[PDB]
This record gives structure tokens, sequence and C-alpha cells, in this order.
């Protein structure tokens, strides 16, 4: 699935990410643009051999199984695939665990280098929420 822009601030504020860890919800629809383009079936491969999943490009090295990144944990419990569904559950339920790890959102390298500092709000502008 493409996630419309305000479609995708919906989801996510349902999904109770709205000031998560105290990241409001532009920090968040921000962070999925640049990793994504809010494309839940977004998969990209590291240089390490991992590769990232779906609207957060969440890391097989730590939080998903994909069942080809040696040494890797499944933090989240789940198979990397169940992060391209076009229902966002399991992305939102371990972008929560991943938040938590103690760096925030710098955990997410083009939140940090694209949207930390920058008006976030902006990625909700205009949104009915
Ligand atoms: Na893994």
């Amino acid at each position: 699935k493409v996630f419309g822009r305000c479609e995708l601030a919906a989801a996510m504020k349902r999904h109770g990410l709205d000031n998560y860890r105290g990241y409001s919800l532009g920090n968040w629809v921000c962070a999925a643009k640049f990793e994504s383009n809010f494309n839940t079936q977004a998969t990209n491969r590291n240089t390490d051999g991992s590769t990232d999943y779906g609207i957060l490009q969440i890391n097989s090295r730590w939080w998903c199984n994909d069942g080809r990144t040696p040494g890797s944990r499944n933090l989240c419990n789940i198979p990397c695939s169940a992060l391209l569904s076009s229902d966002i559950t399991a992305s939102v339920n371990c972008a929560k665990k991943i938040v938590s790890d103690g760096n925030g959102m710098n955990a997410w390298v083009a939140w940090r280098n694209r949207c930390k500092g920058t008006d976030v709000q902006a990625w909700i502008r205009g949104c009915r929420l």
C-alpha cells in the first residue's frame, strides 16, 4: 500500500504513535516519508547484509526475523514480511520498541538527517485528525 500523507497520519495516531516517547505525529510521518515514501512494501538491503522493511524501514539486524541476517535478533518477535502489510499495526508496535531503546528516533538515520529539528508539523498540515 502507498499511503497518503494524511491517511498515514490518521493511522499512526489511531495506533498511539502521536507523542509516543514525546515524538509528535509529524516526526513519525516525516520519518515514514524519507524511509519508505509511505510505501508499506518498501525493502532496502543494508551494507551489513541486514534488510530494512516497510513504512519505517525496520532492520532485520535487531527487530524482525527474515532468516538471512546471520547473528541477528528478532526483538519485535515477528517475521520481517509482517512489516510490509497494508495494515501498519505490526510496524507501529515494533517502532514503539525501537524508539524506547535509549536513542529515541535517532535510531532512524533518515529521521536524524532529514526530520530532526525541522518544521515536522508541516507533515500533518491540512489533515483532519
Ligand atoms: Na533478525
